[PDB]
DNA sequence: ACGCC
């Protein structure tokens, strides 16, 4: 199971989501980096 | 279980 990193529903990932994507990161939400690069960690 | 309007 998964939760989307866009709309945030369950049973699909951001790729599989209907909706268009968000800018910057998705995890924390900050720009410059993407959620794979993201490493803020509090 | 994951990105590129
Ligand atoms: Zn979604
Ligand atoms: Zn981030």
């Amino acid at each position: 199971n998964v939760k989307c990193f866009n709309c945030g529903k369950e049973g699909h990932t951001a790729r599989n989501c209907r909706a268009p994507r968000k800018k910057g990161c998705w995890k924390c939400g900050k720009e410059g980096h993407q959620m794979k690069d993201c490493t803020e960690r509090q």
